[PDB]
């Protein structure tokens, strides 16, 4: 039966318990007596007092008991967690206290249900109970989204499909119709999972995934200078910041803005401006020399006229190829801020840095118009048909990934922030940011920008509605102080002896039953610990069907060394590094691709005896000098994987799209 | 015996155990009932939960029960570590925890078996492991590649042994026929163990041995900078960036190059330049082949540099010596190809003959070729993202520094951080961890820890392990010489094996001078007047098995192992045919042939 | 801070060269209550200006931001040019 026993001890907020007999197994499942995490019942009248376990064996028995026999291991020790109204409801805190000889009955599927269950409408199943089969945990959407969350675990826990879990959750268009959600990805291992219900954005582009752009002119002053030159601090700062601000009145001149104009004109203001006529205009004060001795005007361009009298280096500022003048009077105008100035040019020729500089459609011309504004840029990120958008930061430069994280935390915010009456803002629309791998700008002592959006965040958006999730596998290396502000937490496994003490130090409700067993809960296992729940559960999180799973697609070496080595020219590798440019000149314009690892499309060219195959997850490739004959056999054979994995496979020079 | 005990306390993730009887050193190999890192196992019903001795002794009783029996020490600590499916496989974290009153067990051979053991084509074999009989270690060979690994150790400890049979058991031909790795030799030792399946580049090349040449216009214009002037910071850097910006347009309108033209052409960009045209029309203006002719003591300096034998690697290459006209005989594809192209998958670059004031900046500049060139062709066959590439670092812990201000610190995070997406790896053989900078070590996937004696790095590598498991790792000052304790992602659990091994012949051994061999021969009269002919010019010039015949020039030839020509001079050639017939190699040379003529080697 | 010293050697507010426009009145007058800070024609520099241009331009910053009305633009007790409220702390 359910009575286990009755009680022999209490001290006020605790109490402990014997044994039943050996063993007693009850209703025949895979389960055992009151274990560490296990709920027990204590009735009173007409009320129970619900109680958790929390340890069993030498660590519960009373002091003296023990000291008069050494062999009494035979109690537990139960703390108790709350009571059950009249037919009301579980409200915790307890109204009339346990006293010895009581009964103990152990907890049974409708109790747990009624402790778990609830009648309000702002909760949600986020996952399942561990202890009984079939119990939703009811999560709170409110809370989850208004005080911020976090979730941590060492590496194999599943920290990224957890959160693919909640984010599905959340987005379904039958319950949310219009939630609005965005994710940073450090590796981009999201965009495999949201096929097709989320917008990608990535720095090399693909064939239906958009580019991710940030022009430059939508930063401040300050970001900019961090950005760009590194962080000037001399006068050439202040040449800098006046040039910008003269760029912008003359942009300002020359297009119609609501409500700016000189009077109110500052230089953080988003407006367009030139980079490349700021770079040419400020580098051609450093080499300007004139014809004619103690001169600085530009019409006294000393240029070394060629054969024809037209200089031969006229130069450019479009592109940056500055031009020559003639040997030496020098223009003393310009600055000392030449070596900034040459790093900015080789920042622009980069391919790696287009988005910045030479963004898709928001590149300025030379006179500053520009082809479509902010308001598309911002109705792409945050106003789209589709809730999530996933930003892909795998392929920016290592150097300025805390600084772009910083740009965008501070962009969202603020367009939010001003905006927050009318039903675009934070307060009718509310907003959640999901951050990847935070413990390397979260540092206690980082530098960096990220870190004060970030604490900017979690400390005023309870009130213009903008929620943060934070992911981290060393939580020892995030901000206590931050840390310390998150409202719910999803302690998954946790290895090291450092980072479990670190989560037991910023956790409001350490209890002491289920904190002990952090560090073996299984892969998917969430402890989820906050005010989001009444009472901390144990939740088996549940799987996102496969598929739609989280992946990266980084190469297998194994699979890659074994295949015979095929003869290699290394003129294309010399060309593409010294060109600068990351495809080759042997690609052919186009090829109509018909449907059916897999292969799901083979198409075929005659005139460039070229073939070209798609597989899984997008892979596009390019084979050369294969006879159309094959391309037929191929057909024929049914073959699909085997004939192209036996016959050209390793026989032929071809490259990825 | 597959008994023990029965468990007395449960916190949920450190249970104890109370020893029932006696203790059996087993005969034949040595294998006791239980050891301090021993695995132990408890069926529950129809599963197994496994754990591992964490403590044994009077630290495990529980704490009141001392005061009960203060000197009754009986028990065992176990920390209980994953747990077997039903048939299924071993998967970490528990779905059940025990009660008091359990059975506890013994790991026996089906169960090493099943923990040790898998199924996946990506392990392969590292060595057998300790304290048990024929299971191989199985590390995940592309997590290792691909997440960068480590190895930490003490002087006497042999991580260079172990870097060199992972390197064997990870470039055979059976298996990975295009494999691939560099390794950055700096004390000169690898070169010894592959002698016929590597390729060595060295500086004073042998008879069967290649010359490391890095033309010096291949280089960026920092480092160019930086390596031959030290980082000039006035006008004169000015003067020689426009000069070398001059010299690259002269050439390529001198010589044609695949897409480039004046609109694209930078400082940056690798084509051929002549330096001694440079040298002497910036001298001239102060005032070829050879060196007679307000930078003017930069222009002695690179002066004194050109005709030095010292740098012979950089200016003298020897086929990508660059004539006046900008002209030369190979282009930069023959180098990519030799380095990382050839027929032979490793390469050593052994940089002992080097001038150590650079050797720094020598390893930074390797490593931004490899990496640029592997990054602009990533779609091509010949990337690496197509063959992914390994690099080693030998004595990493003088670059890495905390504080180090040198440019391979870049390089390495850089490869460390961003080396996922394009398949390098990494591999930093080091000796005193803590000098390492702590948010480089921090991002390295493995960790193959061996013996530490010093107690300020053994707490550093503890503070800084991703699974600071404590069974395995509180036995690190004891390890024997080879045992390792593998710890990371890249294997399912922690490990403690020892690495098989190579085989005898097959193993590292820097050429360093005995001194007990060169100093019990006896004295011989020297030839200091050939000294000072030798030293003015600036120049330099027990097996037997084979020996040189020449009877006109009254000279012996003689080689031993490792490649050693040594010659013999003024030695009658009646002595010659003598000791030739004699068919007494190793004595006889050693009767009165070891010190009686001169000889100098070559 | 910044300012043009037509005269070199002198500094006084006399001196002030600032550029303004050919229809005679000066392109940018500016005004104190805004924080349109006066520009002026290139030139020589005044010398009585310290390090504190960082630190001025932030203030200017707080000046202009809506969100410190509170502080620097109090509702009553916002002081005029001549150091005037409508109401005392009282
Ligand atoms: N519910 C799950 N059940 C079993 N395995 C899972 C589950 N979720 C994730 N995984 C495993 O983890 C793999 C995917 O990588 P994850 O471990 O989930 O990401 P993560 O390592 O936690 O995040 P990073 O890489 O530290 S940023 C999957 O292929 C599984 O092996
Ligand atoms: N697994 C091993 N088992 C037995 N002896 C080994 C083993 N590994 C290395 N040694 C021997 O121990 C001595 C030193 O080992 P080495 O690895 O060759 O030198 P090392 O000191 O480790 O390299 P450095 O100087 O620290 S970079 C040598 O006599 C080795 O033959
Ligand atoms: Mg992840
Ligand atoms: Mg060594």
């Amino acid at each position: 039966s359910t009575y286990i026993g009755t009680v022999q001890d209490v001290n006020g907020a605790n109490i402990r318990v014997v044994l039943d007999s050996s063993l007693k197994f009850v209703d025949g499942q895979g389960y055992r007596i009151g274990q560490i995490g296990s709920f027990v019942r204590i009735p009173i009248g007409y009320i129970n007092l619900f109680g958790i376990v929390s340890q069993v064996g030498a660590g519960a028995v009373p002091d003296k008991l023990l000291e008069v026999e050494p062999y009494g291991h035979r109690w537990i020790s139960v703390q108790l967690v709350g009571e059950e109204g009249i037919k009301k409801e579980f409200e915790r805190g307890v109204s009339q206290y346990p006293t010895i000889g009581d009964k103990v009955h152990i907890v049974t599927e409708p109790d747990l249900k009624k402790i778990y269950g609830t009648q309000n409408k702002k909760y949600i199943s986020l996952g399942n109970i561990a202890s009984v089969d079939s119990i939703p945990a009811l999560v709170n959407i409110d809370t989850l989204v208004t005080r911020h969350s976090a979730v941590l675990g060492s590496t194999g826990s599943g920290k990224s499909t957890t959160v693919t879990s909640i984010l599905q959750r959340i987005s379904d268009m039958s319950q949310f119709p219009s939630a609005r959600i965005i994710v940073f990805d450090i590796h981009g291992e999201y965009a495999a999972a949201f096929k097709g219900k989320a917008k990608v954005y990535k720095v090399t582009p693909s064939n239906n995934e958009l580019k991710l752009s940030i022009p430059y002119w939508a930063l401040t002053c300050d970001e900019f200078l961090s950005v760009a030159f590194g962080g000037l601090e001399g006068s050439g700062r202040n040449a800098l910041i006046d040039k910008i601000y003269e760029l912008k009145l003359q942009t300002l001149k020359r297009q119609e803005y609501e409500g700016i104009n000189e009077d109110s004109l500052t230089v953080d203001t988003p407006i367009p401006f030139s980079i490349h006529k700021l770079w040419f205009d400020l580098y051609r004060a450093e080499i300007s020399t004139h014809y004619v001795q103690g001169s600085h005007s530009e019409e006294n361009e000393a240029l070394l006229l060629g054969e024809d009298g037209n200089p031969v280096q006229k130069g450019d500022s479009l592109k940056v190829v500055p031009p020559i003048y003639m040997p030496h009077y020098l223009s003393n105008r310009g600055k000392n801020i030449r070596k900034p100035l040459e790093g900015l040019a080789s920042l622009l020729k980069d391919p790696r840095y287009e988005f910045l500089f030479n963004a898709d459609d928001w590149s300025v011309n030379l006179d500053g118009k520009t082809n479509k504004d902010l308001d598309a840029l911002l109705e792409t990120w945050v106003g789209s048909e589709e809730s999530i958008s996933i930003f892909d930061l795998s392929g920016m430069p290592s150097s300025i990934l805390d600084t772009l994280i910083g740009i965008l935390i501070r962009i969202l915010y603020d367009s939010l922030f001003w905006s927050r009456n009318q039903p675009e803002g934070g307060r009718e629309r509310p907003l959640l940011v999901v951050l990847e791998e935070a413990h390397t700008y979260l540092g206690k002592d980082s530098r960096g920008i990220a870190i004060d959006g970030v604490r900017k965040i979690v400390k005023e958006g309870r009130k213009y509605g903008i929620g943060m999730m934070l992911v981290s596998q060393r939580p020892s290396e995030i901000d206590s102080t931050i840390l310390s502000q998150c409202g719910t937490l999803f302690a998954l496994r946790m290895n090291n002896s450092s980072d479990r003490n670190h989560v037991l130090g910023a956790v409001s409700d350490s209890f002491e039953g289920l904190m002990g067993m952090l560090p073996t809960l299984r892969t998917g296992e969430a402890i989820i610990i906050g005010e989001s729940v009444r009472l901390p559960m144990r939740t088996i999180i549940s799987p996102p069907p496969f598929g739609r799973r989280p992946d990266s697609l980084d190469p297998d070496v194994t699979a890659k060394w074994s295949n015979n080595r095929v003869q290699g020219d290394y003129k294309e590798v010399l060309t593409l590094w010294r060109q600068k440019k990351v495809r080759s000149q042997r690609i052919v314009e186009n090829i109509k691709r018909l449907p059916v690892s897999n292969i799901l499309s083979i198409g075929y060219e005659a005139d460039s005896m070229t073939l070209e195959i798609e597989f899984n997850h997008g892979l596009v490739y390019q084979y050369y000098d294969v006879p159309e004959t094959l391309h037929t056999e191929l057909l024929a054979a049914e073959s699909h994987g085997k004939f192209f994995n036996s016959q050209i496979k390793n026989n032929y020079r071809f490259s990825r799209i």
